[PDB]
């Protein structure tokens, strides 16, 4: 017994990647799915602004046939880095049989003056040390808005196993999150450096890093 | 099950891990229905605990919204025990303009207890240039993630505090951080400050760490 569709599709759009708009060498989109498009009414066509001015997207919509009967369609609009980072509104607008008027979805980045990520690293607490891993902190704060990207690295070399918390609205309205990378505490022992790095738009070249080892 | 087009909708949430691990306060599990029609207002409660029927002595609270529909809150006082045993307690919602009645259950995350492990670290020393200094509580390895964090100074409790969420780890446990910011001057002379956490892994579910410069 498949859904019933009585509401016809619905919509829904997606920002960018932080890490996608904030590297040049990446290409940063906005996403726009539909869902519950049904088999009698199939076609979908979207048309995409940025600030309410038309734009085109050369990429066609990927269309998916779903487990619950209906269909899902995608549609991807690259979009310049700066666009995106000078607060630009980027709509989509979905238009389809089953639709009683075309539906309409705007995103963009959240306002107001960005501000700088204050980055800081702290070594493992003195309980630890007796444990076959350490952790190592970064902590993050003062930053607006709350997109950002943090990673870990050791030797040029990329690490795996950290774990970063959500960002978290401070009292000030700015945000901050911490950063949490496990390590064999003989890595930590002998001197190893690990280096969080971070990525937000407020920085000098959108790129900071802090590194910490065995003092 | 038959699913009616912008009909209410129920929504079912845990107790306050605070009110579950205090013997003194009274942890409730919380019904919450949207999208009432004002020509269908009337929605009724049924609880169970363990598939047996209990009443509830709260009345459902019914609530005007914004969006012209009226939102229907109901409202289970529980035991303890009864969240911490992992007792699975449902909420069955009645309303006419439903084909069927409208069903949700919570239970306490199933698995183990884990104790959270509680550690301090002062102001990194960039941050003693500034007016203020943030110290921070790492809080690592528990489960489930159900827990409380506070701050205090001596036996007063803080302002100015944050907390993560709790974030899933690799091993399966969670960790948190919190973050209290306190004017540069305090820490410098060394005043005493003290995370503390309520878990149900802990002894008497309760332990604390302080930090100060000395
Ligand atoms: C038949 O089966 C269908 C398929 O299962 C099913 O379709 C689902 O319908 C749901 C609604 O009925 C719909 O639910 C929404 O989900 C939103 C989040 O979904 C994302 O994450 C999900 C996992 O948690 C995924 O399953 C989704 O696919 C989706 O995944 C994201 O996708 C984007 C785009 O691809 C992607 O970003 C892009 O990534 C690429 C790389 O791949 C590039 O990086 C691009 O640059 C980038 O753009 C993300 O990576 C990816 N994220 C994740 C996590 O994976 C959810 O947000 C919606 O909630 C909002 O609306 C509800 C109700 O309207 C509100 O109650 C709720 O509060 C939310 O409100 C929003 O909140 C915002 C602030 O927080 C606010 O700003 C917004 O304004 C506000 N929205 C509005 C206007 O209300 C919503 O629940 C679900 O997505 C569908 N599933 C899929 C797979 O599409 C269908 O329902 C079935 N039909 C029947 C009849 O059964
Ligand atoms: C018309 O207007 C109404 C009112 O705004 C709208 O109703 C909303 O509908 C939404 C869905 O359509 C629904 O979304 C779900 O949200 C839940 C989580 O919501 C919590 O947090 C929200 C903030 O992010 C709050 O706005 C909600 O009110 C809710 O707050 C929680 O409330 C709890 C009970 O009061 C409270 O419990 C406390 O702790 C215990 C309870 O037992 C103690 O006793 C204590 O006394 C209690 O206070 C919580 O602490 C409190 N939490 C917070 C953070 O404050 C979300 O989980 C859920 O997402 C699930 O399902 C979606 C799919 O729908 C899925 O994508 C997710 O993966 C997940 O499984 C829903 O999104 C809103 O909750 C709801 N708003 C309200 C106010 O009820 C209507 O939608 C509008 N109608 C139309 C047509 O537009």
């Amino acid at each position: 017994p498949p859904p019933e569709l009585l509401g016809g599709p619905s919509v829904f759009i997606f920002p960018p990647k932080p890490k996608d708009t904030l590297m040049i060498s990446r290409t940063p989109e906005v996403t726009c799915v539909v869902v519950d498009v049904s088999q009698d009414d199939p076609e979908v066509q979207f048309t995409w602004y940025i600030n309410n001015e038309q734009v085109r997207t050369a990429r066609p919509p990927l269309r998916e046939q779903q487990f619950n009967s209906t269909i899902r369609v995608v549609s991807t609009l690259p979009i310049a880095h700066q666009d995106w980072l000078r607060g630009k509104e980027f709509k989509c607008k979905v238009h389809n049989k089953a639709l009683p008027a075309p539906i309409e979805k705007t995103i963009s980045k959240a306002r107001g003056q960005p501000l700088e990520p204050k980055v800081y690293t702290m070594g493992p607490p003195r309980e630890e040390l007796s444990s076959r891993s350490v952790s190592l902190t970064c902590m993050i704060n003062g930053f607006y808005p709350s997109d950002i990207s943090v990673e870990w690295e050791k030797n040029g070399k990329a690490e795996d196993n950290y774990k970063t918390t959500p960002a978290v609205l401070d009292s000030d309205g700015s945000y901050f999150l911490y950063s949490k990378l496990s390590v064999p505490t003989s890595e930590w022992q002998r001197g190893d450096v690990f280096t969080c790095s971070v990525m937000h738009e407020a920085l000098h070249n959108h790129y900071t890093q802090k590194s910490i080892s065995r003092s």
